[PDB]
């Protein structure tokens, strides 16, 4: 059987699953009130993908196809492709293509493309809006808003690149993006499928750990605060690892290496999600070389020292 | 603790000089030039070189405040660390870790957000990486922006890269040189700490390089970018820390469907690979296809044509 472990990463190294960016801290806060159902940086401890969760950090938040003018405007809609260049199947049993943004929010970035025949490229300032109607990667298509309405060609490879998120300064600040809102991934007026579940702690005294990061902001008041269930990282580790769950809950330790003291503890979940036992919102204040590791496997009944 | 390599494969892994995935691999000569990369560096018992680090999404970004350019669009950014602390000139590295490691003009967006109220901000940026005033060892690099107003002194201002861009009125691709290193500290000054120089010491070996293309922003760039290692590799490695029994690793790259050899190569013990072969070439391999790590061999050992 072979063994389960986690990196020895620390925090500050890893990578959030749900935006190219790195992890900043942990925060642990209550999340009744709300619906957890991220479909990035979800895997299961022995290394099954979910969602629509893959392997590479900088292809989350990515978009590749061709793309088509939409006439009398700056928009463009792009046909999508898979990372490779392969054609997108929508067929496939996931909610979206893997990577698809899973908030609803103005997300800003660059839209390049490079004509095959002389190599001559461009590169244009673009957002795509998640929430849009036409907002359908599912279907392989979504709309981007672009500052040309003729320098980008038809039948020619066009990438879009995440750099942040934006919001309507004349409305009230931090109203978007809502990182916890999934979007409609095949547009107005249809139901997503194939979602990994909605999470929540179930023991009492429980609340889930996330991995935070803050997103660029590139204009207006936006909330770029961007939570995670796993590191990027736990994500490559449990895929290559494929360690068999000994139990439903991997008991982890995060240690101070220079004294040889932990800090805390806290429980894995194998489908992929931690909890600690804290009662509110809180910034945990870590050692910035600490790092977690696999203690054992635990039973239902195991209760968590208070972090 | 054995060594070994990620089972990875090659379109599953990112390149280690700029963040975006790994397209391919390529081996070509490379006597007449220095192949001195300083991202990608590490050796497979897991002693990190030059400017490399284990964020993939960190490679070729910036971070500090920016000072405005009085009479222009340029602004200068005063390096911070990649976790917003004071950036010490002092430490034995080359320049802050992921550091572009070619000389180019490399695009990207500029962004910012002022602390008070949370107010945020957004500009195309480039940074010309062979410029005097690139000198990212001392804390310091220039951009060129599309705004001589926009950006506030003493908010943490980030550059997020996305491409390369040339000067379409002059020859075409001749801009990045992806094989060309920055004088880190500026105009006349010497780089100081470099992960070395590679090259294939066997008879009828070339490097094996693990290639991607650069997205283009403007004109018509060289896109290509080779690194030595995948990222993936650098942090397996750093983690590991597996000791290396001899200078070379035997490697062989496997379809798992059929189990046949498609070839064989050298990871040597200081980070880099090569390969038996004479002239340029893309290598036509199965995307399911992985590398294995199979045994230590001695100096003498020659591999199988590929
Ligand atoms: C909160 C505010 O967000 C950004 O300003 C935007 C405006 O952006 C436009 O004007 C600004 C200068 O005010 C700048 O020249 C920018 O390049 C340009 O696009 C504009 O989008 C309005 C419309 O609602 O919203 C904000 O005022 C940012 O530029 C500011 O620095 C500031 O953070
Ligand atoms: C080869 C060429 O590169 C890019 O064009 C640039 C020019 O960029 C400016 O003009 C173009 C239209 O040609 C476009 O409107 C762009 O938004 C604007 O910045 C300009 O920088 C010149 C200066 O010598 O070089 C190129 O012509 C690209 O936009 C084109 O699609 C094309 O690939």
């Amino acid at each position: 059987s072979k063994p389960f472990s986690v990196p020895v990463l620390t925090v500050e190294e890893m990578t959030n699953s749900r935006f190219p960016i790195p992890l900043e801290k942990l925060f642990t806060g209550p999340s009744s009130a709300f619906v957890v159902q991220p479909q990035n940086g979800r895997c299961t401890t022995d290394g099954v993908l979910l969602g629509t969760t893959q392997l590479s950090p900088v292809n989350i938040c990515t978009f590749r196809g061709d793309v088509t003018h939409i006439t009398g405007s700056r928009n463009y809609t792009m046909n999508l492709a898979s990372q490779n260049w392969n054609d997108y199947d929508p067929t496939e049993e996931i909610p979206a293509p893997l990577g698809t943004p899973d908030f609803v929010g103005k997300i800003q970035g660059v839209l390049t493309q490079t004509t095959r025949t002389d190599g001559s490229t461009r590169g244009h300032k673009a957002t795509v809006y998640t929430g849009s109607a036409d907002f359908a990667p599912k279907l392989g298509r979504v709309q981007f808003e672009t500052d040309t309405d003729r320098d980008f060609e038809a039948n020619q490879n066009t990438k879009f690149t995440p750099v942040g998120v934006i919001q309507d300064g004349g409305t009230t600040h931090r109203n978007e993006p809502q990182q916890w809102v999934l979007p409609s991934y095949s547009g107005r007026n249809t139901h997503n499928v194939h979602l990994a579940p909605a999470v929540a702690p179930t023991f009492p005294g429980e609340q889930l750990l996330f991995f935070r990061s803050t997103m660029p902001g590139c204009s207006g008041y936006p909330n770029m605060d961007l939570d995670c269930l796993l590191p990027q990282e736990w994500v490559q580790y449990f895929y290559q690892e494929a360690a068999p769950a000994q139990s439903d809950v991997a008991l982890l330790r995060f240690v101070n290496p220079d004294t040889g003291r932990v800090l805390f503890e806290c429980k894995l979940h194998k489908s992929g999600y931690v909890t600690v036992a804290h009662t509110g919102q809180h910034d945990l204040v870590i050692p910035p070389n600490g790092y977690f590791r696999f203690d054992s496997w635990v039973n239902q009944f195991y209760t968590l020292a208070p972090m």
